[PDB]
């Protein structure tokens, strides 16, 4: 596939080891930043140039926060990099207003251990990797 | 002193970074992954671990998770070394499962090198707990 420089960022340091045992059989990727912090992310943001950012969304930071703000100062910011949201929170309301972001991905934790390699050669050709939150809203 | 190591979370991308983190330590074989307490416990017996590295939340009405799981497996695998490898931050729930007589306990909020930290200690006949542990303990 097309080369990709990938941005991966969550606070907790064996979920970012977990992301880099899964992309390594994937010659194509660079994991050209790890950062665990949402301020440090942004501060990098510029100075890396990536295509590709795998997110958490519960994560610290004070300054430009988490979740949904972050994400959305993210594309305000940094309209030509793509996201893919990593998380445990399968709540329908959080993944519904995450998928109104425009964003490119979302994989859960409690999802099939391929998903997150399957979810960056979705985003190779062009195409979604969301799970479908409305049905789950509307109960 | 080479180490047979069951880990158990079930997060896939925890079993990944947990088998990445102990990639680097050679004395470690790890010898099974488990997404439930059902599946480990029925394959506890016929694997010969020397250590656990286990999730305190987890899928599995059988055996049960956390406090109960821990409890079951010091009661029917007396020989085998619990890592604890949680994201709770409660210090009921860390000194509850402090005051079980467990090896180890390794924080998801702590340092890359906690996990590594926490085997080398087993190595050497040592119990392990962080520092970001011992902070929120009181
Ligand atoms: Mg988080
Ligand atoms: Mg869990």
């Amino acid at each position: 596939m097309n080369n990709m420089n990938v941005i991966i960022a969550d606070d907790h340091p064996i979920v970012l080891f977990g992301i880099r045992k899964s992309l390594e059989q994937i010659e194509w990727v660079n994991v050209v930043g790890e950062f665990e912090d949402s301020t440090a992310l942004i501060n990098n943001l510029p100075k890396l140039d990536a295509h590709v950012l795998i997110t958490d969304l519960s994560m610290p930071g004070d300054k430009y926060g988490d979740g949904i703000t972050l994400i959305k100062y993210i594309k305000r910011h940094f309209p030509s990099l793509s996201i893919i949201v990593l998380t445990m929170n399968n709540n329908p309301a959080i993944l519904s207003a995450v998928l109104d972001l425009d964003i490119e991905g979302i994989v859960l934790k409690q999802g099939a251990p391929t998903d997150l390699p399957k979810a960056l050669a979705a985003l190779q050709k062009g195409k979604k990797f969301t799970p479908e939150s409305v049905s789950r809203l509307l109960e």
